């Protein structure tokens, strides 16, 4: 409140509002997050504090932690643009083959950081994945809600995330990228999972081992079949669809981690090519 001139609201993400912010003495700008209680404890600072050495250059920089009397503000490197704005921005033509390649390339290899850490996401979406002018995009935030990029272990009630839960989540925003159509646009907790239903089939024991014995499943779902998944992402080529169909497995085991993804052959064309931005 003291040292830092707000410039403007950003918005707000899930835990905490978020200003664009000048640096009184320094003059750097920044993006100022807020958190939102009794007190802030002592966990949460701890936690917090360990994000100050996840260092990645596709990992939004956390410049300082400041807990000042019982509020806490974190300050972040600020970047130009979303993906989201950037996706609107580029609704007419749709974002060159080219960029989608690199940015999932890029994200990628945050998330290879990240997970080799073991520090999930948990709530990857394209409002949180950050441009530059450069041709680079970064990861925001590893601590109305949407629920367009959420994993099916998750709605079905698994307490215990595992690295595989980002992979979902990258996958949909893949395709949103290549369809410029949100793949799962869910408005509650079981339109969002009977849209994955409709789309790729009602799980059952055969695909996914365990499934039937999770918190949230009902014998009665509906049982939908898989849609063919060229239908799905037209006009993404065979390896980009073999690729998302890794990332977009039921069980989180068989999903494809970030590392291997890496490694498959979609990315053997690899560039980064820069984008235009109007800012
Ligand atoms: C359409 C006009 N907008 C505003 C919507 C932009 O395009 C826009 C957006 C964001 C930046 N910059 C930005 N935003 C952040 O967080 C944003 C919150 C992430 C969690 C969810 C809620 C938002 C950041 N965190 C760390 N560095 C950040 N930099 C620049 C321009």
């Amino acid at each position: 409140m003291e040292n830092f001139q707000k410039v403007e609201k950003i918005g707000e993400g899930t835990y905490g509002v978020v200003y664009k912010a000048r640096n009184k003495l320094t003059g750097e700008v920044v993006a100022l997050k807020k958190i939102r209680t009794e007190g802030v404890p002592s966990t949460a600072i701890r936690e917090i504090s360990l994000l100050k050495e996840l260092n990645h250059p596709n990992i939004v920089k956390l410049l300082d932690v400041i807990h000042t009397e019982n509020k806490l503000y974190l300050v972040f490197e600020f970047l130009h643009q979303d993906l989201k704005k950037f996706m609107d921005a580029s609704a007419l033509t749709g974002i060159p083959l080219p960029l989608i390649k690199s940015y999932l390339f890029q994200l990628l290899q945050g998330l290879a950081f990240c997970h080799s850490h073991r520090v999930l996401h948990r709530d990857l979406k394209p409002q949180n994945l950050l441009i530059n002018t450069e041709g680079a995009i970064k990861l925001a935030d590893f601590g109305v809600v949407t629920l367009w990029y959420r994993a099916p272990e998750i709605l079905l009630g698994c307490k215990y995330y595992s690295t595989a839960v980002d992979i979902w989540s990258l996958g949909c925003i893949f395709a949103e990228m290549v369809t410029r159509r949100a793949l799962f646009p869910g408005d509650s907790e079981i339109d969002q999972l009977f849209r994955i239903f409709r789309t790729l089939g009602t799980p059952d024991e055969v695909v996914w081992p365990g499934v039937t014995s999770m918190p949230d499943y009902k014998p009665s779902f509906p049982k939908w079949a898989r849609q063919d998944f060229s239908k799905v992402v037209p006009p993404l080529d065979e390896d980009g669809r073999s690729l998302l169909s890794q990332m977009l497995h039921y069980d989180p085991n068989k999903r494809i981690s970030a590392k291997a993804a890496l490694a498959h052959p979609f990315f053997q064309d690899v560039t980064k090519p820069v984008p235009h931005l109007r800012l």
